[PDB]
């Protein structure tokens, strides 16, 4: 694959990683409460 | 042991995910060029 | 409620597995360059 | 270089990996907290 494919596989994943980073610290501030 | 260590390791699980989804955002971001 | 958030963990941890099968794949096709 | 950029992709699947079984064992912990 060309190296935009790429680029646009890594901005998905990307996205998705900083939503789960955001998922799991909703849970902490749960937890330490 | 305390649920507030769970709830810190929640955090720096979080703290790792935030640190990849800015490194591949970057990464993609250097493709694109 | 920690059962509720233990099986939410579970469903991060399924998909971060997958974003990790994922990169692993993109990074072998970049390493064949 | 693109081998640099494969290299780091492999890095962050690993870091991807290893929080996915981080997860998975904290999931355990509060199941049975
Ligand atoms: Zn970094
Ligand atoms: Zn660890």
């Amino acid at each position: 694959m060309k190296l935009k494919q790429v680029a646009d596989k890594l901005e998905e994943v990307a996205s998705k990683l900083y939503h789960n980073a955001n998922e799991l610290a909703r849970v902490a501030k749960l937890l330490g409460e």
